[PDB]
């Protein structure tokens, strides 16, 4: 599913991301924009043979199990396929674990480069929440 901007903003709010670990909703929408272009089916293969999955590009080494990645730990206790769903629950729940692991939203390279320190609330302005 390719979410619309406001569609995703509302969904992320319904799943408890607004101000989660101090990160306002626009941070999460901005992260999804620059990680996946709002596409729940997005994937990215890495040099180590791991893959990033879903709207928040969660990696198969530490976080989800894709059965094809060396050094797998599956800390989110989910198949990576669950991160490709139209329902964002699995991606949100795993993202909450990632962001809480000591590194905040710096875990998301796209967020660091295109969202951190900007007027991220622009990503939710104009939307029904």
């Amino acid at each position: 599913k390719v979410f619309g901007r406001c569609e995703l903003a509302a969904a992320m709010k319904r799943h408890g991301l607004d101000n989660y670990r101090g990160y306002s909703l626009g941070n999460w929408v901005c992260a999804a924009k620059f990680e996946s272009n709002f596409n729940t089916q997005a994937t990215n293969r890495n040099t180590d043979g791991s893959t990033d999955y879903g709207i928040l590009q969660i990696n198969s080494r530490w976080w989800c199990n894709d059965g094809r990645t060396p050094g797998s730990r599956n800390l989110c206790n989910i198949p990576c396929s669950a991160l490709l769903s139209s329902d964002i629950t699995a991606s949100v729940n795993c993202a909450k674990k990632i962001v809480s692991d000591g590194n905040g939203m710096n875990a998301w390279v796209a967020w660091r480069n295109r969202c951190k320190g900007t007027d991220v609330q622009a990503w939710i302005r104009g939307c029904r929440l």
